[PDB]
């Protein structure tokens, strides 16, 4: 494998690998922050002398395309100039495998035939950071045994060399003869003059053409210093001061050309303008464009008599543009020709010929638009996140404490609402908090009273998800905010309303030709635009699917589109986004044939979603924040980018790495990671070990150590989308199937395929090495496509550790890089950071020493938004006490993943490996590890062994706490009693077991065993607990200092003991717990602090009935309960637990103590699921229907039975007042009776299947039979389950578990059948018995809220 140096005239060195021709080459060293198109980058002439550096670090993805091909006019088709012009190019990573439908071959093969040097493995951002603001930098790309001198290329006149040396014509025949004047041409423009009806007569750039015929001229060019052009800039003033009124258009060369002729003075920039998200303003109406630059020499400012600016940078404040006062001279420093680039700013070709066709010494002005006062605004409100709506069930989004933040900054005073008192968008004390919080429901009735109380003059609707979307959207057409003169900001709602609606919305879109049949195997491409209340409009980021709604694996940027397409989708993104009139953020998907330019749209979406906050995410460019500035009126160009501080936010970033999105499926799905690197395959392994720790990276090996099935159809696996799949792919690849055959059944573009082959190759170099064999080299490779020391560990047959120490004995380790929103064009003093094997320097100091907080990792079932309550307020205790703190998180749906709350912020892996490494590079003073559930807390002990500082309860401790055998040995000698229960390896002693304390029993890897054949399925080490049956269940969350509880809380579960205890309702205080049982339970939280010497926060899970109390476990950690917890009572329990773990002082006087506890007298809370959804056991183990749930909703009430119906309203339901279906099994039937009477005293109709009906009416209560759903059409006398609840006659299902194998798909259906419809879905006696308690108690529903303040 052949390398080479780049070397710098400033001594820099870095070493890469060859790729393209093999010799030697000096130039000026350059980069541009474009992104695509490189194949029309390097064929820029203005590029000639100049080593190239690629800000894009993944490079050659498409090939090159057919480079001797022409078009109809005898230009390169797909090339901007007749071959490569770059001297050098240096990139990070090299395709060699491509994948693209024009590609002919790779884009080594082709510099390497038109002998060009080119070098992969650099790092390409330290190469920018170095370049940048010096004026020239010289180098080399030096092979050994070929060495060579600096040289600077710009010493001699470039434009000579590359201009053509005979006049051309293009276009023969065409009316409008226009001269065009090659400096260094690019073949684009000539074909926008084509197009445009001009014969271009192409002439060299010292040809005479002052006296030729023409009606108009065009100079165009790229490289070289301007000022050694002397008889072009003599030609040019001849035709300055003579008679002549062509008009005249520059181009870049074009603008320094006509300056000099005109008087001006030219200078090199010490910071060249080369990228293709520069923007620039018109001096004359203040429109802003993006545009593409690629310049190193500019015009000064001071122009002479009759000239006068046109354009300037809006970033650096440099001349973009120049025109005459009156006669139709003018040029751009940009090029409006793009390819590649931004085309945005064609209509100045349109201007060119619109001057020639009128033609009587117009001025540029008044053939481009002219000058145009915004919206006041005293008090907004902002709908914060809510309940259910149909389809986007189970979303959140907390964006709105971004437009409390603008909006603060602009003196606006806030209302939000959210009715969750518990929520992360509320725990909020600075720049972020609401003026005034109403926690109500989000809903027509509860939006309509607050408005009425506050009287806001504007409304945000468009920043809680879909549910303040329509509540919105309803309190428009019914009047109701005209009637209070409520403006709603941004968007308006006629806009939104065309992009909800199918139909309208393609009406709106056929009005400009655009439209919408099968696109399955299509390219899924989606680009978040931003737009203004002045019309500006940029494209902030772009994304592509790797597979095939929002539940795909996504990359950012795409990967496998030309300029060409890429260019062609965002267009429309910008015209579509203006047509609907967009005020804010926009996202819009496109589906793209893979084989040609055909597209359509998908669908436009004018709120923020899950694809804004992952756009924001991956850029750094904080969408909500701009979004909520923009519907104030103010345009993108007066609102700064926070991330750089000295530019704005119109520009579209750049990003020198990629992102990778997956969901976290349940082990359809709950949660997502997001991984960044500066390979596709560094991403890729890491966000693939984000979503479980039983994941390595990309193998053919299953999450949870399952084994794959003998019977397995591979290629029916490749064919259906699941949860696997990615791991079918690895194994069909190393099971030797073919790329195109996976391409063909998955539809993943093959480029993807490839990054993925080589990553199972290399784990086969891997496990032909050892420790002693195994070169630096090929270990350097393998941690730059991200894999992991555990991976490695296991090809080479060492430990984790070993591998670890051997790795750092070669000094191979990862480098800190900043996400600065512009790949290094400017520097940042973000915080904002990730770590990469792909680099040679770090982007940041490691002087803070601070105290690093882990966060929680993806939400799943039984871990959601509560632990982000928990950093949230861990991290502000800490920075009040003016501590620097490190946060790593790796969840992008996270509010504590907020660079602007901590000092540091890396979005990265919770690996032993990846915290171990960020620990020790910022030597951190220490760890909190106890306030982000169960994945940081596992790492104690290991994280402790390899000299970490954790921070509070020992390590050693929580390893004794969490081993159940120690737990239980300590819980006997301390006289605390236990449910019985057994470790088991044989399925005899499970049988042994069993018997000796009677069935059902539990199963932990938690399911229920009813049978003993039941029990014979499961293990396709294990532990059984027996609980017994009819018991409360009762948690403890508490702080313990130095082994004394000094904060504690008791809440009761709604449900018995048994069903899952993460899906439990709350209720705090206790409502139905024995005094006794109380004491108990604190004497035993007392003494389980003091055995394991708790500092910090814990939670102890305890059966309840009567007055026995039963330990089930602890958690040597903060539970999901704490924030629940802390607002009932008043105090932050995270506050003092980190206060406490940190050795901050702390006052008991007021604490909830053991001896002195906090129990609200005047009001309950309750805390339960935001929603719940069935899930069928089709697994085949054993066939039953359970719920799931996620989410938390909790609320106070005057009683738990208030708190309830609070809690029903919230969730987005409306409290049942019809009718009731009623589902039991047969054997519950004596413990059901008497709560159906209940209900139906309360005046529900009741329905039934048809034996429970009869048995209900025989009875005497009243009940109407329907038909079991796979039965329908078999009775016409019974009525449908579906019909009732669609007329609203049932408006409430009672569901309850059921064992008959019989009816579980039934059941299971029925339940899908209330969700799907949004009525209130019951699985719970307990439950139940509670609605129906509370209905009676009740009446209307604005009465429950009523202006009640909560305290103590
Ligand atoms: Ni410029």
């Amino acid at each position: 494998a052949q390398t080479a140096h780049i070397v710098l005239e400033d001594g820099t060195k870095m070493k890469g690998y060859s790729f393209g021709h093999p010799s030697s080459v000096a130039g000026e060293v350059v980069f541009n922050t474009g992104l695509g198109g490189y194949p029309e980058a390097i064929t820029d002439p203005a590029y000639k002398g100049q080593i190239l550096t690629m800000a894009n670090p993944i490079i050659g993805n498409g090939g090159a395309p057919d480079t001797t091909a022409l078009d109809e006019l005898g230009l390169s088709k797909y090339l901007e100039s007749n071959g490569i012009k770059v001297s050098g190019l240096l990139v990070l990573d090299y395709s060699k495998d491509y994948n693209h439908w024009l590609a002919t071959k790779s884009l080594g093969q082709w510099l390497q035939e038109e002998k060009v040097p080119a070098i992969y493995g650099v790092d390409t951002r330290m190469l920018t950071k170095i370049i940048r603001d010096k004026g020239t930098m010289l180098g080399k790309i030096e092979f050994e045994g070929q060495p060579v001198d600096f040289v600077d290329p710009n010493k001699q006149n470039l434009i000579a060399e590359v201009s053509t040396k005979d006049v051309k014509v293009y276009g023969k025949g065409n009316p409008t003869k226009v001269v065009a004047v090659d400096c260094g041409i690019k073949n684009n423009v000539i074909r926008l003059l084509v197009k445009r009806g001009a014969e271009v007569h192409l002439v060299p750039w010292n040809h005479d053409f002052t006296k030729m015929e023409y009606d108009g001229i065009l100079i165009a060019g790229g490289p070289g210093n301007p000022a050694l052009a002397e008889p072009l800039i003599q030609n040019v003033r001849k035709i300055l001061e003579s008679d002549r009124k062509e008009p005249l258009f520059g181009i870049s060369t074009g603008n320094l050309i006509t300056g000099l002729a005109a008087g001006a003075k030219t200078y090199k920039m010490s910071m060249a303008n080369r990228g293709q998200n520069q923007p620039v303003l018109n001096i004359t109406n203040k429109q802003a464009f993006i545009t593409a630059q690629n310049h190193g020499y500019a015009l000064d400012n001071t122009l002479p008599a009759g000239w006068k600016p046109l354009f300037v940078n809006v970033n650096d404040q440099t001349n973009e543009g120049i025109m005459h006062e009156s006669k139709p001279f003018f040029a751009v420093q940009f090029h409006p020709e793009v390819t590649p680039g931004p085309i945005d700013t064609e209509y100045l070709f349109d201007s060119f010929f619109s001057l020639i066709k009128k033609g009587k010494a117009t001025t540029i002005t008044s053939v481009l638009p002219k000058p145009a006062s915004r919206v006041e605004v005293s008090k907004v409100l902002i709908l914060g996140s809510g309940g259910l709506s149909i389809g986007q069930a189970g979303e959140f989004d907390y964006s709105g404490s971004q437009a409390v933040k603008a909006m603060k900054e602009e003196n606006v005073k806030t209302v939000l609402m959210n009715p969750n008192i518990a929520s992360v968008q509320t725990n909020e004390v600075g720049l972020k908090q609401a003026d005034t919080v109403y926690f109500l429901p989000i809903t027509p009735q509860f939006v309509t009273e607050v408005i009425k109380a506050e009287q806001p003059d504007g409304l945000i609707l468009g920043m809680g998800g879909q549910t303040a979307l329509n509540c919105g959207v309803e309190l428009f057409k019914r009047g109701v905010l005209k009637e209070y003169g409520v403006k709603v900001l941004g968007t308006s709602v006629e806009s939104i309303m065309a992009t909800e609606d199918r139909q309208l919305f393609s009406d709106k879109l056929n009005e400009i030709n655009e439209k919408i049949k099968s696109v399955t195997g299509w390219k899924e491409i989606e680009y978040e635009v931003v737009r203004d209340a002045d019309d500006n409009c940029v494209t902030v980021c772009n994304m592509e699917n790797v597979d095939a709604t929002g539940d795909s694996v996504v990359v950012a940027p795409a990967q496998t589109l030309s300029n060409a397409e890429f260019q062609m989708l965002r267009r429309t993104s910008i015209n579509v986004v203006r047509h609907l009139g967009i005020v804010g953020e926009c996202n819009i998907q496109f589906a793209l044939h893979p084989t040609s330019m055909e597209y359509c749209i998908i669908e436009v979406n004018a709120r923020l979603s899950r694809s804004s906050a992952l756009a924001s995410k991956a850029t750094g460019y904080p969408l909500a924040f701009i979004a909520a500035k923009i519907a104030l009126g103010i345009p993108l160009p007066e609102i700064k980018n926070v991330v750089s501080g000295k530019t704005s936010a119109c520009f579209e970033p750049s990003l020198d790495y990629m992102v990778t999105k997956i969901p976290r499926w349940d082990l359809k799905s709950v949660g997502e990671v997001m991984a960044i690197g500066r390979t596709f395959e560094e991403s890729f392994q890491k966000a693939l070990r984000m979503c479980h720790p039983s994941i390595e990276g990309f193998t053919p090996r299953l999450p949870m150590n399952k084994e794959w099935p003998s019977n397995l159809d591979l290629r029916k696996e490749l064919s259906e989308p699941s949860s696997t799949r990615i791991y079918a792919i690895a194994k069909a690849i190393d099971d030797n199937m073919s790329l195109d055959e996976i391409e063909k059944l998955t539809y993943i573009d093959k480029w993807f395929l490839y990054k993925m082959r080589d990553i199972l190759n290399m784990e086969k170099t891997l496990k032909g090495l050892n420790s002693e064999s195994m070169t630096e080299e090929t270990l350097k490779r393998a941690k730059e496509i991200g894999f992991s020391d555990k991976q490695i560990s296991k090809c080479l047959g060492l430990t984790e550790a070993q591998t670890r120490e051997l790795r750092l004995k070669k000094n191979i380790h990862p480098w800190v890089k900043q996400i600065d929103t512009l790949a290094a064009e400017y520097p940042s003093v973000t915080n904002y950071l990730y770590v990469t094997y792909n680099g040679q320097e770090h982007d940041v100091n490691f002087d803070d020493h601070g105290m690093m907080v882990l966060g929680c990792g993806p939400y799943h079932i039984g871990s959601s938004v509560e632990f982000d309550w928990c950093a949230v307020s861990s991290i502000r205790t800490l920075r009040q006490l003016g501590k620097k703190t490190v946060v790593v998180n790796c969840n992008p749906e996270t509010v504590s993943t907020d660079f602007d709350e901590c000092d540091k912020l890396y979005f990265e892996e919770l690996s032993l490996e990846r915290i171990l490494d960020i620990y020790h590079q910022e030597a951190c003073g220490g760890c909190i590890i106890s306030v982000g559930g169960q994945i940081p807390n596992n790492l104690a002990v290991p994280l402790y062994k390899n000299g970490v500082k954790i921070m509070g309860t020992s390590p050693l401790q929580i390893d004794r706490a969490e081993d159940r055998s120690i737990f239980s040995a300590v819980l006997d000698e301390l006289k605390v009693a236990q449910a019985p229960w057994k470790a088991v390896n044989t399925l005899n002693e499970a049988l042994e077991f069993a018997k000796s304390v009677d069935y059902p029993c539990l199963l932990r890897p938690m399911n229920v065993v009813f049978s003993e054949d039941e029990m014979k399925k499961f293990l396709e080490p294990v532990v059984l607990t027996k609980f017994v049956e009819g018991a409360r269940e009762v948690e403890m969350d508490a702080v313990g200092k130095d082994g004394r509880v000094i904060s504690h809380a008791i809440s009761e579960h709604v449900e018995d003991a048994g069903v899952h205890s993460g899906d439990a309702t709350l209720m705090l205080p206790t409502q139905t717990i024995s005094q006794g049982a109380i004491e108990k339970v604190k004497d035993a939280t007392r003494k389980i602090a003091k055995a394991f010497a708790i500092s910090g926060p814990f939670n102890v899970q305890f059966l309840v009935k009567g007055n026995d109390v039963l330990v089930i476990e602890c958690n040597l950690r903060a539970s999901r309960s704490f924030p629940f917890v802390s607002k009932t009572l008043g105090v932050d329990f995270i506050d003092v637990a980190t206060k406490v773990m940190i050795g901050e002082n702390v006052d008991e006087k007021h604490l909830p103590t053991l001896d002195h506890p906090i129990i609200p007298a005047d009001y309950v809370a309750i805390k339960a699921p935001m929603f719940s959804w069935p899930r069928l056991r089709d697994a085949d183990p054993i066939l039953r229907c359970e719920m799931a749930s996620t989410g938390e909703v909790a609320c106070f009430g005057e009683g738990i039975h208030t708190a309830f119906l609070k809690a029903m309203l919230s969730t987005g339901f409306k409290i049942p007042q019809k009718g009731i279906l009623i589902g039991i099994q047969q054997s519950f039937r004596p413990r059901f009776l008497g709560v159906a009477e209940q209900l139906h005293n309360e005046g529900f109709k009741l329905f039934a299947t048809e034996a429970t009906s009869d048995w209900l009416n025989a009875n005497n209560v009243p009940a109407t039979p329907v038909a079991w759903p796979s039965q329908e059409g078999q009775n016409p006398s019974l009525s449908s389950i579906r019909k009732l609840i669609r007329d609203g006659s049932i408006d409430l299902v009672i569901n309850l578990p059921n064992n008959n194998t019989k009816f579980v798909h039934d059941n299971y259906v029925i339940r899908r059948t209330a969700v799907d419809s949004g009525i209130p879905l019951l699985t719970n006696f307990q439950v139940t018995k509670l609605f129906a308690e509370a209905v009676q108690k009740s009446r209307d529903s604005k009465s429950l809220f009523h202006y009640r303040q909560y305290s103590a």
